[PDB]
């Protein structure tokens, strides 16, 4: 029992992160078999930030340029790419530690972790989520860029985010591994507002489940409503409309306690009318939403 | 900016992890150098664990009788010991993966990272504290039993914690890898109570420093407390008792923001009296107690 916001073991990407440096700029990179991936703005100068033009800036830019560094060991650069907003850094040598891997894009709501890194050194692990405004609520500083977001299947690990900028809240905005940015942000040091933050409603429902198996279950209550009901308090208080496909990916959930999915909404529609009332539910004290219902299983069984 | 319950990256623990099976009870083991570390209780049957002799118990094992698994490939046991609640099994190998080591006991108020892992696999690493009445609010099922607790210098690993159990209050107990219990409890499945759970104060502190770094100042106010005075508050809320040496190592913090130790201890006394009245602080309705302020610099400064 207990319930933690568990980050994957990040062993099979940390064997990954390297260092790239190019002219004064050093980020992260990640190297997998003969590649290094990392943010294209590696090649720009405070100065270009403003109003920058990569593709004339790559033009300026060799492979001897690109200076990349795996723990203590110079890398040969023999080739260099633009793929989208990064750069792809082909080296004479394969990764031996490269894991097996897929990049995927991951849709809003769905959680990853993140390894944080600086001068292609890990300094910790996080578990995050993609927002449905297509931001992260992450922890990096500058030199934190490149650093990557990730999930691991038994032995295979799929890269989802590249971390390339903080906007100013102070939330996080980033690349998949083809180097597309999630949501409508570009590299460059413009103002980039984020949209609505809404909340994840179907990783709070997965989430109010883990609470109920774990003993937590004083916000139960004798109610239960429709899809249609439970959206129009949904909008109200900015959280995303539940569909059918979310009801059934709360399934193996709704089975394992017994709860019926739209009764488990009426509980958490009267919590959002009513509040916590000075409770906490998982040791929290707000509706958490960045446990998908895929964590909530894997979390409360063991998969490793 | 951005602050996130991050755990250090697990991969130099990761290469310590087996699985140690005695008789049908499996559970994982931690390999450093010659020695596999796990938690005596493998020697147990779910009859045994009511009032287990350990001694007697062990008379009847062999070398032999521990099977010790790393990966895929079988480890050759060639001696086997008790020290106090952990086994010792020497084996022929020394772990390739061996990274620089400590055993250390922490104090309780300090935190650390789990490795949670099942059949000698890691599942998972999150953040964790030692409370004050020394139990853990981990995650952990059956069979994460030999899941250590750990700290990262640069690169020596601290290894601090081995999880035993878990109480009916679904709070986890355990020991240092000395086989010493943190706090009262004994390896038997006898009904044991943990004491009161009090807030780690300088943590708290350090914590809504890390909120006015990273731009939650709502909660500052004009006011100031003395020891003595924030003391009689802290008794009140089930506070840990704040002392000078609390104070001191907050120094750091207190001179990155300049806001003197004492005017946050103010801030904290008026928030325990009326609460957030709604609001959130670094995304979070709760004081948070489980980051120390060596988390805090550590996190806010980048150290890799
Ligand atoms: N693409 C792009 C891009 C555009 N403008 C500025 C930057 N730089 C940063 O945001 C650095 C930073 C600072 C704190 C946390 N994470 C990253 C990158
Ligand atoms: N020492 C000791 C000891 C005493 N009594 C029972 C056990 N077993 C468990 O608590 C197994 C378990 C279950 C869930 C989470 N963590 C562990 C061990």
């Amino acid at each position: 029992s207990g319930f933690r916001k568990m980050a994957f073991p990040s062993g099979k990407v940390e064997g990954c992160m390297v260092q790239v440096t190019c002219g004064t700029t050093t980020l992260n990179g990640l190297w997998l078999d003969d590649v290094v991936y990392c943010p294209r703005h590696v090649i720009c100068t405070s100065e270009d930030m403003l109003n920058p033009n990569y593709e004339d800036l790559l033009i300026r830019k060799s492979n001897h340029n690109f200076l990349v560094q795996a723990g203590n060991v110079q890398l040969r650069v023999i080739g260099h790419s633009m793929q989208n907003c990064v750069l792809k850094l082909k080296v004479d040598t394969a990764n031996p530690k490269t894991p097996k891997y897929k990049f995927v894009r991951i849709q809003p709501g769905q959680t990853f972790s993140v390894l944080a890194c600086y001068n292609g050194s890990p300094s910790g692990v996080y578990q995050c989520a993609m927002r449905p405004n297509f931001t992260i609520k992450g922890s990096f500083l500058n030199g934190s860029c490149g650093s990557v977001g990730f999930n691991i299947d038994y032995d295979c690990v799929s890269f989802c985010y590249m971390h390339h900028m903080e906007l100013p809240t102070g939330v996080h905005a980033g690349t998949d591994l083809e180097g597309n940015f999630y949501g409508p942000f570009v590299d460059r040091q413009t103002a980039q507002a984020a949209g609505t933050d809404t909340t994840i409603t179907v990783n709070v429902l997965a989430w109010l489940y883990a609470a109920v198996i774990n003993g937590d279950r004083w916000f139960l209550n004798r109610f239960t409503t429709t899809l249609n009901d439970f959206n129009l308090v949904a909008m109200k208080y900015n959280y995303e409309p539940l569909t059918q496909d979310h009801v059934d990916i709360l399934g193996p959930l709704s089975a394992q306690t017994g709860i019926a999915v739209l009764d488990m909404c009426a509980s958490l529609k009267e919590l959002l009318q009513n509040g916590m009332n000075g409770r906490t539910i998982l040791g929290s004290a707000l509706l958490e939403d960045e446990f998908t219902p895929f964590d909530v299983v894997r979390q409360c069984s063991g998969v490793t």
